[PDB]
């Protein structure tokens, strides 16, 4: 045990990027509106596209009526970059709006542009969410403007902002920006923990809801170790930041994070029947790493259940078979295959 903080705010959770160990949480399943931190997901799925090369930053995007508050009602009053029909327009661009700005605009045209119309975009949208696991988390728009059925949770935004961290790398780089110029204007990144100087925060995205309050998910370094914190319905703009900066600060201060098993580390070898390989090695694919109070690595050493006592071919690799479990003088992961074995011949 530390002695988790107090956060005054709805909801809230703490979560280790490398182990996705939860080391603080309040609400954390509680369904909320995520306004625009719908944005993070926009950027994955942009992500996506710019990483599997269907789309590049340099394609010239034509702005559609539905991008403008003139031709559709629902961006009044809502923040924009300012675009009008017919305009020619960077997917840099557009992207840098989306993330630096929240340009809910930009959200459009952009989702016209990778999938063709909105509808197809928040597809892709929930099709993600799925695949990475939010069982709590429906989109129902491209920008996160007020919409019926749309939630999310503290826990699916730490999800979420993980996976955009490690999967499109990219596009997590520019949620550090603090500014850029569009139509000769500087355009501020409104996630002033940017600024802060007793953190090094590269991300993410800042959020107000209906009547709820103010969400920031944030993310932060220190040393090897990454952080990720979720402040989600805080009453005011200083304490959605404040709470946010006591929760990483914490984090940081009582905790450390360690890999005992390596990627492509063998923890046990174990004998395969009927096989054409008398035997498979075992390990913890890329999920070995676990956070620890400080100073505890010594009393730090681990175990698993073979579920099966009995391993037979076929084996395929990452086919899990079993369960690995972490021991403090505490944690459980997948015991997986770490290579093929096919049946004898």
């Amino acid at each position: 045990t530390v002695e988790a903080p107090s956060v005054d705010a709805r909801a809230w959770i703490l979560m280790d990027y490398a182990s996705g160990k939860v080391l603080a949480e309040g609400n954390a399943d509680e369904k909320l509106d995520p306004a625009s931190l719908t944005k993070i997901m926009t950027s994955y799925v942009v992500g996506q596209a710019l990483k599997a090369d269907k789309i590049k930053l340099t394609d010239m995007v034509t702005v559609g009526k539905d991008a403008w508050a003139t031709g559709n009602p629902a961006l009044r009053g809502s923040s924009v970059m300012f675009l009008k029909p017919g305009d020619q327009v960077s997917v840099a661009d557009l992207n840098k709006g989306v993330i630096i700005q929240s340009g809910n605009d930009a959200c459009i045209a952009l989702a016209d542009y990778v999938a063709g119309s909105q509808e197809s975009f928040i597809g892709l949208m929930n099709g993600y969410a799925k695949k990475l696991g939010l069982t709590n988390t429906t989109f129902q728009t491209v920008h996160g403007l007020d919409a019926p059925g749309q939630f999310s949770t503290a826990r699916d935004m730490a999800l979420l902002g993980k996976a955009l961290i490690h999967d499109v790398p990219e596009e997590y780089a520019i949620h550090k920006e603090k500014e850029f110029t569009f139509n000769k204007i500087r355009q501020p990144n409104r996630n002033r923990l940017l600024w802060s100087s007793n953190l090094n925060v590269d991300g993410m995205k800042t959020g107000t809801t209906a009547g709820a309050g103010y969400n920031l998910v944030a993310s932060a370094t220190q040393g090897d170790m990454r952080l990720i914190s979720v402040v989600l319905g805080a009453k005011t703009d200083r304490i959605r930041f404040n709470e946010s900066e006591k929760l990483l600060t914490w984090g940081f201060r009582f905790f450390e994070t360690v890999t005992p098993i390596k990627p492509d580390a063998t923890f046990v070898t174990q004998r395969v029947w009927f096989g054409d390989k008398s035997e498979v090695n075992l390990g913890a694919g890329e999920a070995g790493s676990v956070t620890i109070p400080r100073g505890q690595l010594k009393n730090l050493k681990a175990s698993y259940t073979l579920t099966e006592p009995q391993l037979t071919a076929p084996l395929k690799k990452g086919q899990v078979v079993g369960t690995i479990d972490f021991q403090l003088n505490i944690e459980q992961r997948p015991l997986i295959v770490m290579e093929n074995v096919e049946e004898g011949g």
